[PDB]
């Protein structure tokens, strides 16, 4: 589905890939473990979080920043698994964008009631290189707006292997979850995934 101009949702394009993604979230959070950060704002994060590849996402009172190292462990973020850079260039690629790098993968973890308040990924320098969503496990409504933050909000469920890519023109788009529903999934047991991987460091 054409989502927006840059936009659009393979839906359960990551489905057959979906236990393996499972197995390396796993295998990533066993090194850097899930944590749930304050941002500079002072607002606690009800969605967990991790990172694997080069440089991974965190954020405390103080600030935000992208980072080769996890400040937890004081050691580098786990490697982007195959299993990782192989779907996210195969979804980049049926979503028009083939020449996509990514040199991080944030990894989301939602427990009942968790949610991603509404807000831009404008932290990555580069603004060319899309983003690339990936949904694991329980269902999700995403909201996706538009560049204002009071444009109208689309608001779609995600499923366990939907893949939502965004850029260009809508790079800048706003966009969240609503707190997740409570329930059971066999591959994730009560909790939903993503994986959000972009282009965060100079290219
Ligand atoms: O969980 C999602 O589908 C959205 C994640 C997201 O927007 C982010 O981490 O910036
Ligand atoms: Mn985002």
């Amino acid at each position: 589905e054409p989502l927006a101009a840059g936009a659009v949702i393979l839906r359960r394009f990551a489905f057959n890939a979906a236990e393996q993604l499972i197995r390396d979230i796993n295998d990533v959070a066993s090194q850097s473990p899930f944590r749930q950060m304050v941002t500079p704002g002072g607002y606690t994060m009800s969605v967990a979080m991790t990172n694997c590849g080069h440089l991974g996402w965190t954020t405390h009172r103080q600030g935000y920043l992208y980072s080769p190292i996890d400040p937890q462990t004081n050691k580098p973020w786990p490697a982007m698994p195959q299993s990782f850079h192989n779907l996210c260039q195969r979804a980049a690629t049926a979503a028009g964008y083939p020449d996509f790098q990514p040199d991080a993968c944030l990894i989301n973890r939602y427990a009942p009631g968790a949610k991603l308040s509404l807000h831009q990924d404008k932290d990555e320098p580069d603004l060319r290189a899309p983003i690339v969503s990936v949904s694991l496990g329980l269902p999700a409504i995403f909201q996706f707006g538009g560049l204002k933050r009071n444009d109208p909000l689309k608001r779609l469920l995600l499923e366990h292997g939907d893949v939502v890519v965004w850029g260009g023109e809508s790079r800048l788009f706003y966009h969240g979850i609503q707190p997740l529903k409570a329930g059971f999934h066999p591959l994730t047991i009560d909790c939903r995934y993503n994986l959000t991987f972009r282009q965060a460091g100079k290219k």
